């Protein structure tokens, strides 16, 4: 007796030059019961409680030089709306003074959606993210 | 509601000043399943394992000769006090000198684990300085518990 | 439907060996009693009584072996680098469709850094949906 509840846990194409791409045509990532990804953006099937998350791995090659902002969000619109309303969000500055760092951002929590919402999970600078090993830069939403 | 589990996720109060003031009576906020907020508390409905997290963001202009600290904490009254998780950050390691443009510092608390908690438990969120809260753009500071 | 939360050895320092309370724990991994959706979770915390002279890398991963191909793939992994005592979380979540035998690690890099003070904030489970 399979779960009918809409899943999705998509994960970042490694091959995507300055962009975070997502990909559910991988190893031990999804798309069930519904969920759809149109345009970069995971569409909900149906109303309903549901648990949203994101992760996204930074990493550079020494702080020097100036000072970094590292933003993620995860992003909400709802259907006959056009602007991304912000459901989580998070800024990181990963440089002290001006050796590899890395900054992973886990973004989580429970939400209403509504039948037709398109997600969204972006970050400000691709140029930073790292997928080097896999599990490290994913997105994903469950069905309550 | 098909999955009758009890969950909260609950959003800070841009207009509240010189306070962490959390709501659900708000877009992207919720209370489910016998989760309630009274006197800025989330109300435990049932016995249980739960998730609690919470996210807060600070903000600064320039670190000034001053050596802030900035704590977050989310607590338990139980029918009983008790410190559940907490943090404390000191934004200013290199305090910017006389002559310098001042460079904003951000400073991000995650607070979540694993509780088991009794009916009737009532969850804080507490910080020390509302005046660095950061209220620039929406999901940055939330509350919420996840029942397992 | 079934379901694991098992937590850190306190007393097994230098080690991160589980302790539980049909999702079976067998030889420090979860085991996948069914076919079908779960939900993964894991919380280590690290600890260091101010930063080293070389560079400190924490990883934390949580891995599957499948069942019909035997071979260890990371579903979900985070890397951080600390470098005063220091405090560093790391959290990690997804959903994944696993298949009946299906082992699950939760893995760390730096035993000698995990923090065993809190027991609230060093955990592995599985939820089936
Ligand atoms: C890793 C983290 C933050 C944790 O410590 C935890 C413990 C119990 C269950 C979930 C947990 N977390 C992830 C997580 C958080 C919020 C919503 C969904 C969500 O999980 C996703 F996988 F569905």
């Amino acid at each position: 007796t399979p779960s009918d509840k809409p899943v999705a846990h998509v994960v970042a194409n490694p091959q995507a030059e300055g962009q975070l791409q997502w990909l559910n045509r991988r190893a031990n990532a999804l798309l069930a019961n519904g969920v759809e990804l149109r345009d970069n953006q995971l569409v909900v099937p149906s109303e309903g409680l549901y648990l949203i998350y994101s992760q996204v791995l930074f990493k550079g090659q020494g702080c020097p030089s100036t000072h970094v902002l590292l933003t993620h969000t995860i992003s909400r619109i709802a259907v006959s709306y056009q602007t991304k309303v912000n459901l989580l969000s998070a800024i990181k500055s990963p440089c002290q003074r001006e050796k590899p760092w890395y900054e992973p951002i886990y973004l989580g929590g429970v939400f209403q959606l509504e039948k037709g919402d398109r997600l969204s999970a972006e970050i400000n600078r691709p140029d930073y993210l790292d997928f080097a090993e896999s599990g490290q830069v994913y997105f994903g939403i469950i069905a309550l």
